[PDB]
């Protein structure tokens, strides 16, 4: 099933904003049906979409929609697996531009 092995900006991690969220996950999702949500401070920031460039369904990239301020985020994910089955979670990390 689709679980997540390697990350951009992982989980407790300080970074400048990142210019797209490249996700990693051992089984590949449909760019479909898969949703991300980030959020500052409790409120969404809006996303351009997702898509995925590579080949292999394996990385999953999200753009944001505007620059990120230095603080506290929480990216939120739900994932599709070429197998349909469905999963979904949540982890953390600081911009420190």
């Amino acid at each position: 099933h689709a679980h997540l092995k390697s990350a951009t900006p992982a989980a407790d991690s300080t970074v400048a904003a990142p210019a797209d969220l490249r996700l990693t996950f051992s089984e590949g999702v449909e760019a479909t049906f898969t949703k991300v949500s980030l959020s500052k401070d409790g409120t969404e920031v809006a996303i351009k979409g997702l898509e995925t460039p590579d080949a292999d369904k394996k990385t999953l990239v999200v753009t944001p929609a505007a620059p990120l301020a230095a603080g506290n985020y929480k990216v939120v994910w739900n994932a599709v697996s070429v197998d349909t089955h469905k999963s979904n979670g949540e982890y953390s990390f600081k911009v420190g531009q």
